[PDB]
């Protein structure tokens, strides 16, 4: 349409927008133990291989 | 399998590893008795000669 608000955002059309653009913050809090990752790590190689 | 316990040592499958190799220690903890041996091959020597 040609009915355009030039003073706020258009709501929906560019707030999902913003979260869509926004959800990559949520998949990049979150922490990795290094010590915790190597230590089962290596328990995880030496049960494999067995006998 | 893909249940691998990392905590832990999987058992019996790593553990007798470590056994197959701790046994090459069982080879090694015995004495040598140098003197005792340079003896008997002296003696062994003269006696294998005879007359």
């Amino acid at each position: 349409g040609d009915q355009i608000d030039t003073y706020e955002l258009s709501g929906g059309a560019r707030i999902n927008r913003i979260f869509h653009e926004r959800f990559p913050f949520e998949l990049v809090k979150m922490e990795f133990d290094e010590k915790e990752l190597r230590r089962e790590i290596s328990y995880a190689i030496k049960n494999i291989h067995g006998i």
